[PDB]
DNA sequence: GTCCCCCGCGTTTTAACCGCCAAGGGGATTACTCCCTAGTCTCCAGGCACGTGTCAGATATATACATCGATTAACGATGCTGGGCATA
DNA sequence: TATGCCCAGCATCGTTAATCGATGTATATATCTGACACGTGCCTGGAGACTAGGGAGTAATCCCCTTGGCGGTTAAAACGCGGGGGACA
């Protein structure tokens, strides 16, 4: 709640030497300081004497110290070169790129109208910013959000209008509907077009979904397995009416990719994922349900694997029906916490999208069999029968679509091995370790390709004297993979290719980080240490067509974790990571469909070592490649309110039923009840006129009979008789009754408001649609000025009359709960419940505006 | 910085120590026999692992009843305000 | 023509009644997990039964060791006095 210093944004000078001290930073430089408990849009250039003693001051002292050292490294040092200027100056634009992303929103979480100190109540939005966790979500008023990013406000209103709550979802658990194998594509792909095997896979998932069974999508990496999942979920929600919540577990590295693809292909569905640790959990819990002792405002989310094990009570207390997972190789063993954790969620159908090798161990395939079908089910001689029965037994429940059907638009594939010999350092480090001197088992396998893995190893090679070229010279010649890697790297640099290096050891990545940095090679690492905010900037920087990073380092599990590289084509592997097909899936992050200049792969096989035996063992595990017509009282009243709000409901009834008011009935019954209500209304008005005119005639006869006795002189003039036909006739002219009729128990139903409501709403639909159909925010009236206000505590002009009809045109009459919360009108502090703007007091004003426009 | 409880030291008072002799309880040795143990067999039922089963608590869950919160349609009485009718 | 007089006209205030929805409270039912008792099956580590032998019981004798009593010197414990130096605040 305190207004202290959070972080530092930018820095410059305030008043327009060898080393500026802190005093020069006080009386000579101003710094852009970001305050805590506040958005990044309130950054002010402050120093020390302008704010005084405030909470938090050491951060700016350390930042100013790094700025002093930076100034000592820009032009106040005789040892600086040329690349150091581009690096130190590159950090400036780097921090600017990491700070400008906090000013643009990305999502509006909630929208609660809070009161101020002057008594007014303004609607503030829970703004979510870009490249930031769910924390630090500040409330911003609706007076400047619509003036900066209207797409987030319009989409935020679209999430509330498109009511896809689970209470509207169908319940085909007792009987599945008739399924039809489609061939075309549904009009929901707004991103791009699809081929044939995508729609075939969708027809397979929906083909098996109608039978109450689950399958495994085992296609090739790159055939659009993510798009088929989003299209299958969207088609299942909007087709089979399955708007219920669907949990899709996605790793944290691929979560932003699935968010961008999900919003790019299906923008009509929200994608509120689950990230953070503590406060973000409170954000997801406060956004999950309402503060009451069951308001489902979500459906599709993304949960990381660790977030499942960390939070089992929050996710386990919610019902689910569909489960999707990318890279489902984590379920290799049936004795893990994730395997028993996913089986605890009461779901209905599952779907496994992965390509794990189900041939090296039977517990993997069997684990994937009993994972979705609990109950279903060695020697080399009986293996032909075991796979002869299990093969065709599992074929109807698996998709095996090879890449041979998509090679018509893909470049050729090739791979060349390279048996690299050892050197003298690898000989002494390969023989002298298992003797006497040390200076257990896996350390030899790790040191079978690079000696620099301990401590007493760099000073042993350096037999002379700080130098720089001698260290790198003694570093490249220590192993053959460095000399051959530098020669092949130079050969690829003579033409122009994007080369990748996949390594298992995390220390070798740092060794390459110290070797490639001296040679002037711009690159960026990617392992399991940096957070998503950094690796996402690195990958988004590598995907640029003008990127100068021709080398991009990865890892094994982190390298083949997810996402993809489109501009990469060359994949260099130091050694096999002790896993079959791990190299195929590792090259799958670069060798993809978007690549056009082919793919060249070099495997640095260590000759006469220990990795060739592991490679042979990996080849051994690779050769195996085998009531509807019933309308109750609440339906008559709710339908009557639907007529009072929307009028004619024979054209947008599908939108007036899915809102949650009208139950699931037949449209013909709504049409018949509507025709009977309107017909009985018109007939009741006609009878009301035929009888009312007769009553008026009787009051004219009795009134004349009273006047005949009044003009004679039989009535005293001292007291005027109030009980005469004249008074009851005058009160009959100003009668306080309406055309009422009881329809099927429901009493107090007016017929004039229905006809006049259809006329007013019809004149509004034809008036707005007959002039501005695709731009309702540009409708005008001209010179038609109605009567002024009657003592109102707010300014009201013609613009309020023009924008006031927009809310009635969109939401309808009587829906003042959405008009006061609409930021596209400007009447935020002009609609209340003591006060002048009332509910019916303004509605009758709208009726006066419509009656004024009709005349 | 103060006060009084220990050490050092001379003399007064008790009992430890050494020498001698006595007497008998109790420990040390021995011989014989007889109960109690290790050793050896057979047997299982005691015990170990595990599937199967209804009952403590705990968690909702469809259904019904009672009590408001708040909203909207309806009714009693106008207040200037607008649109026309008899007089300066 | 301007100024008081007749006839509507919506919004001002207040009050009644029907309705959707939230809150509180039962009430019999369908899961959830955690079992402790039983029967399933099997091992044999105990029980059961018998033998054989040598330890330990006891009894009968021995003689060493422990307790006792006594009296003479001769050091030791006991006492006090006095004042210094360590405890304690
Ligand atoms: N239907 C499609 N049409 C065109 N391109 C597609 C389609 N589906 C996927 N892609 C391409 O595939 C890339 C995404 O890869 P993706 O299939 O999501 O990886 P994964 O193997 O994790 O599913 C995108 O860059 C996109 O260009
Ligand atoms: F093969 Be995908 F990129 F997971």
């Amino acid at each position: 709640d305190f207004h202290g210093i959070d972080i530092v944004i930018n820095h410059r000078l305030k008043t327009s030497k060898t080393v500026p001290d802190l005093n020069n930073c006080k009386e000579n430089y101003e710094f852009l300081i970001k305050w805590t408990d506040e958005s990044h849009l309130h950054n002010t250039w402050e120093t020390y004497e302008s704010i005084g003693q405030v909470r938090g001051l050491k951060r700016l002292d350390n930042y100013c110290k790094q700025f002093i050292i930076e100034d000592q490294q820009v032009r106040l040092d005789p040892y600086v070169t040329a690349e150091d200027i581009e690096i130190m100056d590159m950090e400036r634009e780097r921090r600017l790129d990491e700070f400008e992303e906090f000013h643009v929103p990305e999502r509006i979480i909630d929208s609660q109208r809070a009161s101020l100190e002057d008594g007014t109540s303004q609607l503030q939005y829970l703004v979510k910013w870009r490249r930031l966790n769910y924390d630090e979500a500040t409330w911003e008023n609706a007076t400047d959000i619509v003036k900066l990013a209207p797409e987030q406000v319009k989409h935020f209103q679209n999430r509330e209008n498109s009511k896809i709550l689970p209470q509207y979802s169908s319940n085909y658990t007792s009987q599945r509907p008739r399924f039809e194998k489609l061939s075309v594509q549904p009009p929901f792909i707004k991103g791009g077009e699809l081929r044939d095997f995508q729609l075939t896979g969708i027809n397979w998932m929906a083909f098996l979904w109608s039978k109450g069974d689950n399958g495994i999508l085992a296609d090739e990496m790159g055939l659009g397995k993510t798009v088929q999942t989003v299209a299958f979920i969207s088609w299942l929600i909007f087709a089979r009416r399955q708007n219920g919540p669907h949990i899709i577990v996605v790793p944290l590295s691929t979560m932003p990719a699935w968010l961008d693809t999900f919003e790019k292909w299906a923008p009509d569905l929200n994608c509120i994922c689950y990230m953070g640790n503590q406060k973000s959990r409170d954000t997801i819990r406060e956004y999950e349900f309402y503060t009451n002792p069951k308001t489902m405002k979500f459906n599709v989310l993304l949960t990381t694997y660790e977030y499942i094990l960390k939070d089992r009570a929050e996710l386990g207390s919610i019902k689910w029906q569909f489960m999707a997972v990318d890279e489902a190789h984590r379920l290799k063993n049936a004795e893990s916490s994730l395997y028993e954790s996913l089986n605890s969620f009461k779901v209905a159908n599952r779907m496994l999208i992965t390509g794990t090798p189900l041939q090296n161990n039977i517990k993997e395939l069997a684990a994937l069999v009993n994972f979705l079908m609990p109950g279903r089910f060695n020697q080399d001689e009986e293996q032909e029968e075991y796979i002869h029965d299990l093969h065709r037994r599992i074929q109807p429940f698996i998709l095996r679509r090879l890449k041979k059907d998509v090679e018509k638009s893909l470049p050729s594939k090739t791979e060349r091995i390279l048996r690299v010999e050892l050197s003298d350092v690898q000989t002494e480090y390969y023989k002298n370790i298992l003797t006497k001197n040390y200076s257990i088992m896996n350390e030899l396998k790790k040191a079978s390709n690079h000696p620099y893995l301990f401590d007493n190893a760099e000073e042993r090679v350096l037999q002379k004297f700080m130098t720089r070229e001698n260290v790198l010279r003694g570093l490249i010649m220590s192993s053959g993979k460095m000399v051959l890697l530098d020669q092949l790297l130079t050969r690829l640099k003579k033409d122009g290719h994007r080369v990748l290096i996949f390594s298992q050891m995390v220390r070798m990545l740092d060794i390459l980080g110290d070797y490639l940095s001296i040679k002037g090679i711009n690159f960026q690492r990617l392992d399991g240490t940096v957070p998503s905010a950094q690796r996402r900037i690195s990958i988004d920087h590598f995907n640029s067509p003008d990127s100068n990073d021709f080398v991009f380092l990865l890892s094994t599990r982190a390298g083949g974790l997810g996402i993809n590289l489109m501009t990469a084509d060359t994949v260099v592997i130091f050694d096999s990571d002790w896993n079959p097909q791990a190299d195929l899936q590792a090259m799958a992050r670069a060798h993809r469909i978007g690549q056009k200049n082919h793919v060249m792969v070099y495997r640095l096989v260590s000759k006469d070592t220990v990795e060739e035996e592991v490679l042979e063992r990996a080849r051994k595990k690779m050769i195996l490649e085998y009531d509807m017509d019933s309308i109750g009282e609440s339906e008559v009243r709710a339908l009557y309110k639907a007529i009072l709000k929307f009028g004619n409901l024979k054209e947008i009834l599908d939108e007036l039923i899915a809102d949650g008011t009208l139950p699931v009935k037949s449209f013909e019954k709504y049409g018949e009840t509507y025709d009977e209500m309107m017909e009985a209304a018109k007939d009741c008005v006609h009878e009301e006129e035929k009888n009312r005119k007769e009553i008026l005639e009787k009051l004219e006869k009795h009134a004349t009979a009273y006047r005949a006795k009044l003009k004679s002189g039989e009535i005293k003039a001292e007291n005027q008789p109030k009980d005469n036909p004249l008074t009851r006739l005058s009160l009959k002219k100003r009668e306080k009754k309406a055309v009422l009729f009881n329809f099927k128990g429901v009493k107090s139903l007016n017929a004039e408001s229905l006809l006049s409501r259809v006329e007013d709403l019809k004149y509004l639909k034809n008036l707005i649609n007959s002039n501005y159909k695709d731009d309702p925010l540009k409708f005008s009236l001209g010179n038609n000025t109605p009567k002024p206000v009657q003592n109102w505590s707010s300014n009201w002009t013609k613009e309020e009359d023009e924008k006031l009809l927009i809310g009635v045109f969109k939401y309808g009459y009587g829906s003042w709960t959405q008009i006061r919360d609409d930021p596209f009108l400007g009447i935020t502090d002009k609609i209340f419940l003591k006060k002048v703007p009332g509910a019916i007091h303004l509605g009758r004003r709208v009726d006066y505006l419509l009656s004024f426009l009709r005349g």
